[PDB]
């Protein structure tokens, strides 16, 4: 039963008939349990951890290295020869980096932890109901609970589950609907039906809903839905229902395993094409076994030296390391895959009050009516200075400071913000500064009171902590408060009904202090004070007072005014039901209005400048606010987010004027829209779902699970710190201090870590060129092969690893923020880049086999044979060139592939500087620009040589230490590599620049 909020309490038992008086029967109870199932959000999917290790091998590349893995595995055994400590290591090598990319994806998992799971917190383990086998009330599991039971619940509990409250046992009831919104304030439940059937919940004052708490009172109820059906429920399958798609470098990332894989096969068929001359020959003779050996042997290399194996690792280190960086500026990212998506951020949808504004209340002005005479009308305007809660400040009527006592206006204005009123102040000796106690908006009233004094109240004497509610509690000694009626939409006003204190047999004398939105209030008023006097409301006198409060709040004052006015006959104290919210505004009526008063919540003092960088970053920015039309749009001139003399007719709807536009409609609305005011529930994910329609980049603000579903959808759902542990767990990124401009030095910060990623994943995979080129080479060339995987590995891992990281540390260009948004579709490498790296891999794999080829020729230590060419044969089962001579296994001297690989790791040292700028020279941007950088660089070259004289390592790789003067070639065939492209970026800044 969804519509019971509108239903009569009787209706409620009707349906499902139920007594109150003894609830639910066994036989009842049976079958609304198999109805409706138990009162519990559904589980998640039992990820086990073999399924969790499986998933750890569902990426291509990684298949590719199991695979490779495998043929090593075999290779290493179906090999002939002793020296078995150094034959498996390849094998065992993959095997155990595989095994620690799934050891680290699985502990991933373990410590990952998703909104749904969080919401499971909310509910409670037992609840109270009434069913008639027994008398006394039961308290059960929570889960056993179900629509149409009779429950019981009492200040302290956590609410079991949707429910029609069907009697208030307690004077009166309160509820904690925090979980919701994140606003603490307790509200006050009733039990008449409210009448609208599509009533947000917000406004289902007789309704209680699982998951929130009792503040104060007792009461009784029929339960109206449970499990995915409440309105918690509800919010926890339209979050499962959303699946969030890929980061654009993870969907990049991806397809480029793809095309790597169809390339690493391609190479493979492109090495068999090759050696198609084989079919030729003759079958007899040759090993053909040495054959296969021969080719596997270099698929595995092949695929070894085609994935950028030390990519994920260095991705996480610089993601993991940015996260920390990004904390320190209030930014709490918990995604590092969002890092990277912040940077694209195109448009940002946040709250005001509290993250664009202090959310620190303030009353600046007030007016109360000086005299009516006929068409003549005089109002009396005020200031009031101190903007903080201490009663610190002073009242000016033109500057000129007055004083409150000798306007009589003013003693009522006082009286009225001071009795009608929940809040109060309190000092804190701790922090050294008076805190507030209560709501925002109210303890402005609180202090304005203070300031005013009216009675010139001596409290100068007073210490500190007493002169917080000193003219209040004056005031308040003044009037007896019956009873207040509470605040509540319809209306837009709350009173309080106050009889004199010094009074023993009277009947008169009570009155009713009103507050609330200026229009309605008014509206009711058919009296205005002039003093103590009192005159008729006319229509002139009742301009001028919308005309101020309409100049107050859409001016450059963007004040939230409030209009106060008393009851002088208020009906009697017994022909009031203070039962019936919808009787309040009929009691509220025949009022005199008394004066206004006009508070500010401030902009943040970073926001002005914030919503700049944003302008010029071509990000653009969207306020949701409560406040009505006219301040939403004024506040939006005052913080930049609009022109102070521009047209924003089609910019800026209420969540009503959003509403009627037709679908199509809506999602234009969405496109130029940068002002939402007094929007519906349903607003901040269907804003989402139109801003995602046109591949923007969101980022949405909100708190309590009523923001979840919307969090969840947008790409960068931002949560509060100071919000509810949900809408923490349901975002990208969490905000610290709550400051919008957090927000934006995030986003800046994504950039930065952006660029600098685009550099050492070309880096990486530009050093993944050679390597391929040098093994191909190799191969079209009948050469001993130049480099091994065991040192393939080595460098993608260790060698270029070090680098790639520093690379991160790469400064950021000046103009990041005077750049629009990143596109998602923006291809890592394209175009001119390709031929770059293309031609830089060819000069890097043919350098590597060159200077193989060098020490076999025109080197000392290896046979001098020049153009001798090893092309030709590798069996030497004729040992023709070489008759004078029993020797062939010089073909595996171990200082060729020592001499490569020098070439190789001092290559790619000379790389990660030229990758320390896309296009920049070494002339204009000097490699101890980044100093880590070069630590890296002498740290990776100690490594090289560690493994070539620490015994142990030089035989696993198969190493032997160089010659001075073979080292002294190294570089000679190494640092050109600089030149090149020197070469090709000058190329690309004076031939390409339009
Ligand atoms: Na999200």
């Amino acid at each position: 039963m969804e519509a019971a909020h509108s239903k009569s309490t009787e209706e409620c038992l009707a349906y499902f008939g139920v007594s109150e008086t003894t609830g639910l029967t066994p036989d009842q109870v049976k079958r609304h349990l198999e109805k409706y199932g138990h009162n519990e959000l559904p589980a998640e999917e039992g990820k086990s951890l073999w399924e969790l290790v499986i998933e750890q091998f569902e990426d291509l590349l990684v298949r590719i290295l199991l695979l490779a893995a495998c043929i090593s595995f075999v290779l290493a055994w179906f090999e002939e020869g002793e020296e078995t400590i150094t034959a498996f290591v390849e094998p065992f090598v993959i095997l155990l980096i595989l095994i620690a990319n799934a050891i680290v994806g699985v502990w991933q998992e373990r410590n990952a932890e998703n909104a749904i799971e969080a919401l499971k917190e909310y509910e409670p383990e037992m609840g109270k109901v009434y069913r008639a086998d027994r008398k006394s009330v039961q308290r059960i599991k929570a889960r056993d609970i179900v629509p149409g039971d009779i429950v019981e619940v009492a200040v302290g509990d956590k609410v079991p589950a949707d429910i029609r409250i069907l009697s208030i046992k307690s004077t009166t009831l309160r509820v904690d609907q925090s979980i919701l919104t994140g606003e603490s304030v307790s509200v006050i439940k009733h039990t008449e039906p409210v009448p609208d059937p599509r009533a947000v919940n917000q406004d289902k004052k007789n309704m209680l809903f699982s998951g929130t708490n009792i503040a104060a009172g007792k009461a009784l109820g029929i339960v109206a839905t449970t499990g995915v059906s409440t309105e918690i429920g509800k919010i926890r399958d339209q979050m499962a229902a959303t699946e969030q798609d890929k980061t654009p470098l993870q969907q990049k990332l991806d397809e480029f395993g793809e095309q790597l894989s169809k390339v690493i096969s391609l190479i493979c068929v492109a090495v068999w094409l090759i050696n198609i001359g084989h079919f030729n020959d003759p079958v007899h003779g040759g090993s053909w076994i040495r054959g296969a050996i021969y080719y596997f042997k270099i698929a595995v290399a092949l695929a070894v030296a085609a994935i950028p194996e030390g990519l994920p690792a260095v991705i996480t280190t610089c993601l993991a390391l940015g996260t920390r960086r990004m904390a320190k500026k209030n930014a709490i990212v918990r995604s590092l895959p969002s890092v990277e998506t912040l940077g694209c951020t195109s448009v940002i949808c946040s709250d005001k009050t509290g993250t664009l504004t202090t959310n620190q209340m303030s009353v600046c002005k007030m007016f109360i009516i000086d005299k009516v005479d006929g068409d003549f009308c005089s109002l009396n305007e005020f200031s009031i200075t101190g903007s903080t809660y201490a009663p610190e400040g002073e009242v000016l009527k033109n500057d000129k400071p007055i004083r409150s006592g000798q306007f009589d206006g003013l003693v009522e204005l006082a009286t009225i913000c001071a009795l009608c009123n929940d809040s109060s102040l309190d000092f804190n000796e701790t922090k050294g500064v008076y805190e507030k106690v209560g709501e925002a908006t109210e303890t402005a009233l609180t202090t304005l009171v203070e300031k005013m004094n009216v009675f010139n109240t001596e409290v100068r004497n007073l210490s500190k902590v007493e002169r917080a509610n000193a003219c209040n509690s004056v005031i308040r000694q003044l009037m007896k408060k019956e009873f207040t009626l509470e605040f509540s939409r319809d209306r837009k006003s709350m009173s309080v009904y106050c009889s004199p204190a010094k009074s023993s047999r009277a009947a008169v004398g009570n009155k009713m202090f009103v507050k609330g939105a200026p229009e309605g209030v008014i509206d009711r008023c058919n009296y205005v004070r002039v003093g103590t006097t009192r005159v008729p409301m006319t229509g002139p006198v009742k301009e001028k007072i919308l005309s101020v409060i309409k100049e107050w709040g859409t001016g450059r004052d963007t004040l939230r005014c409030l209009a106060l006015a008393t009851r002088d006959t208020p009906p009697k104290r017994e022909e009031m039901v203070l039962d019936d919210s919808s009787r309040f505004m009929e009691y509220e009526t025949d009022l005199t209005f008394v004066g206004v008063v006009g508070m500010l919540d401030p902009p943040r003092k970073e926001v002005m400048g914030s919503i700049q960088l944003c302008r010029d970053a071509g990000i653009r920015v969207i306020m949701i606010t409560g406040d009505n039309k006219g301040t939403a749009i004024a506040i939006c001139r005052r913080i930049g987010i609009f022109g102070e003399n521009e047209e924003v007719a089609d910019r800026a709807y209420t969540g009503r004027e959003f509403d009627d536009l037709p679908l199509a409609e809506q999602r234009e609305a969405c496109r130029r829209a940068c002002c939402f005011a007094r929007v519906e529930p349903s607003h901040k994910s269907k804003i989402v779902e139109y801003l995602q329609s046109y591949d923007e980049i969101t980022a949405m603000t909100g708190d309590g699970v009523n923001d979840a579903p919307a969090l969840k959808k947008a790409e960068i759902g931002i949560a509060m710190g100071s919000g509810t542990a949900v809408a923490k767990t349901a975002s990208e990124m969490v905000l610290a201090d709550d400051n919008f401009s957090t927000i934006v030095a995030a986003v800046e910060e994504g950039r930065a870590i952006y660029n600098n990623m685009k550099q050492f994943i070309r880096y990486l995979i530009s050093s993944n060129v050679g390597e391929v080129v040098c093994i191909f080479l190799t191969a079209a060339l009948g050469l001993p092969e130049a480099l091994i995987p065991v040192q393939l590995l080595w460098v993608n891992l260790v060698t270029d690893g070090l680098p790639a990281t520093a690379l991160g540390f790469n400064p950021p260009d000046l103009d990041i923020m005077d750049r629009p948004p990143r596109s998602p579709k923006e291809p890592l490498i394209s175009g001119w880049l390709f031929f770059r790296y293309m031609a830089i891999g060819g000069y890097v794999g043919a350098a590597t086999v060159g200077a193989a080829a060098w020490w076999f020729m025109y080197a000392e230590d290896g046979p001098g044979v020049t153009y001798h060419q090893l092309t030709h044969f590798m069996q030497c089962t004729e040992d023709h060139p070489h008759f004078e001579g029993l020797d062939c296994e010089i073909f595996e001297a171990p200082e060729p592939m020592t001499m490569a690989l020098s070439v190789l790791v001092t290559i790619e040292m000379c790389n990660a500087l030229n990758s320390l700028s896309e296009n920049q020279s070494l002339m204009r941007m000097p490699p101890w620009v980044n100093i880590w950088l070069l630590g890296s660089i002498c740290l990776s070259m100690s490594l090289h040589f560690l493994i070539l004289y620490v015994d142990p390592l030089p035989m696993i790789f198969k190493l032997k230490a160089l010659d001075l003067t073979q080292w002294l070639m190294v570089l000679k065939i190494s640092l050109p590599v600089i030149g090149l492209d020197e070469i090709l970026k000058f190329i690309a800044r004076n031939y390409l620049e339009g």
